[PDB]
RNA sequence: GCGGGCCCGGGUGGAGCCGCCGCAGGUGCAGAUCUUGGUGGUAGUAGCAAAUAUUCAAACGAGAACUUUGAAGGCCGAAGU
């Protein structure tokens, strides 16, 4: 019985797999982070058949559901209760995110204040 | 998040750290027979073959083919090992 968002449309994604760098599987020194190929003779660079896809502007997500969580909210990093009170007038569209560096002593106070103000927390029972 | 990357959960860690508005740079690596350091397959592999040769018993010793003692068989054969 969580706080439902104002609008929960169907989120559609053009692609969900990560874009992996070319030859990142063959070598350990080559990481999964994408790098634009620029070789003169590169199958991926000139889009050969059955090769690794390159990121394009076409894969852009719909602006209505962009940055939207599966619940229907948007993340907002919160470091203290004063920053939590900012989301008072955006509770139905945005949810508070508690920073990892916040100690457990203040995390419970932030969670209690969010419950009082009716703001969803994506990590309410995080550290205890 | 198209992406460069980023935000949380868990574990280790024990003392500093980050966001924003601007400023500045010794600021982003897959190659350069690049420099330094480390680690693999090869691989328990090549190899431990130049100059005739060792054997028996005892002692010390936890442990003896290689140490010592005694016996036997050999070599260097006075421009000699
Ligand atoms: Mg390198
Ligand atoms: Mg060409
Ligand atoms: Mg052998
Ligand atoms: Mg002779």
């Amino acid at each position: 019985a969580a706080l439902r968002p104002l609008v929960k449309p169907k989120i559609v994604k053009k692609r969900t797999k990560k874009f992996i760098r070319h030859q990142s599987d063959r070598y350990v020194k080559i990481k999964r982070n994408w790098r634009k190929p620029r070789g003169i003779d590169n199958r991926v660079r000139r889009r050969f058949k059955g090769q690794i896809l390159m990121p394009n502007i076409g894969y852009g997500s719909n602006k209505k559901t962009k940055h939207m969580l599966p619940s229907g909210f948007r993340k907002f990093l919160v470091h203290n209760v004063k920053e939590l009170e900012v989301l008072l007038m955006c509770n139905k569209s945005y949810c508070a995110e508690i920073a990892h560096n916040v100690s457990s002593k203040n995390r419970k106070a932030i969670v209690e204040r969010a419950a009082q103000l009716a703001i969803r927390v994506t990590n309410p029972n995080a550290r205890l």
